[PDB]
């Protein structure tokens, strides 16, 4: 069946250790070497804090994990440990335990965050740019590192707007791809859940990660953020739908031979592909060129094998703009 057109075979062409996940034995630090001075978010896998090294005065951010198998915990350890000095890939700076109860913790460092639906609302054109770019480079980084995210979204986009810092966080439903494996298709937050999720389609790979940028992209450039606000899975693809268009997607489905849950055919109708000049106002126009809908059209496709891979992004004229700067 479907394949990664890039890095499909990575992962096969390295030593098992590589994607062997199970096997890592991670060397586990003393967390009592930080201080916890204050909460910052909790989610159903984990606490983060902001800390104090004590040590050498660094400020850090803890994750403490919640009860979960060491399975999924080896598997996020030895996904960063791959990741190690890639571009804008979050830094762990150390896997600990707390010495007594040997409950795990892992040790990023620090990114002073704008909160994204502020920031969401006065980025530049420029700015959008820049952004897209840096996390672009997150994504081609993992992706040739064998591994899909599988949980892009704004959230998960720490942005330091004063100093220009991007990282890409949370590599805890991140998974290493093989080709013709089966994967679970219950990640990704459900307004960035591309497509193939949403229809039980198991046989995925990076290219989801480009759909979760594709709805970051448009909520940017058009202002309407999350893009495609679904009320429950079901209803997440009727928003896509009403957009990309309904024949487009039986299309998406004979071809890829996916079987469509019967709940849709009472809630998905019939939608023609809309034009995305028709997401354009006056609150947005300075957002959106011929270049940004171009590429945007090239993300948000129902196809994942169609859409542009991280590095074809990169290399849209889109960002032409933000190459020449940093050059
Ligand atoms: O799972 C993970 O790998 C993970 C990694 C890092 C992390 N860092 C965070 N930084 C903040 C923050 C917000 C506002 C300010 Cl001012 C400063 C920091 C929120 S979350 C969270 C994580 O969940």
């Amino acid at each position: 069946g479907s394949r990664a057109r890039v890095y499909a075979e990575v992962n096969s062409l390295r030593s098992r250790e590589y994607w062997d996940y199970e096997a890592h034995v991670p060397s586990w630090g003393n967390q009592d070497d930080y201080q916890l001075v204050r909460k910052l978010g909790r989610g159903k896998y984990s606490e983060v804090f902001e800390a104090i090294n004590i040590t050498n005065n660094e400020r850090v951010v803890v994750k403490i994990l919640k009860p979960v198998k060491k399975k999924k915990i080896k598997r996020e350890v030895k996904i960063l440990e791959n990741l190690r000095g890639g571009t804008n890939i979050i830094k762990l700076i150390d896997t600990v335990k707390d010495p007594v109860s040997k409950t795990p913790a892992l040790v990023f460092e620090y990114i002073n965050n704008t909160d994204f639906k502020q920031l969401y609302q006065i980025l530049t054109d420029f700015d959008i740019r820049f952004y897209m770019y840096e996390l672009l480079k997150a994504l081609d980084y993992c992706h040739s590192k064998g591994i899909m995210h599988r949980d892009v979204k704004p959230h998960n986009v720490m942005i330091d707007h004063q100093q220009k810092k991007l990282r890409l966080i949370d590599w805890g439903l991140a998974e290493f791809y093989h080709p013709a494996q089966e994967y679970n298709v219950r990640v990704a937050s459900r307004y960035f859940k591309g497509p193939e999720l949403l229809v039980d389609y198991q046989m995925y790979d990076y290219s989801l990660d480009m759909w979760s940028l594709g709805c970051m992209l448009a909520s940017m450039i058009f202002r309407r953020e999350p893009f495609f606000h679904g009320q429950d899975n079901y209803d997440q693809l009727v928003r896509i739908a009403k957009v990309l268009g309904t024949e487009e997607l039986y299309g998406y489905l004979k071809k890829y031979h996916i079987d469509l849950d019967p709940h849709f055919n009472d809630i998905l109708g019939q939608h023609s592909r809309k034009r995305w000049e028709n997401f354009i106002h006056s609150e947005n126009r300075h957002l959106v060129s011929p270049e940004a809908l171009d590429l945007l059209d090239k993300l948000l496709r129902y196809d994942h094998q169609q859409r542009l891979t991280a590095k074809e992004a990169m290399e849209h004229p889109y960002f032409y703009p933000v190459v020449k700067e940093q050059s």
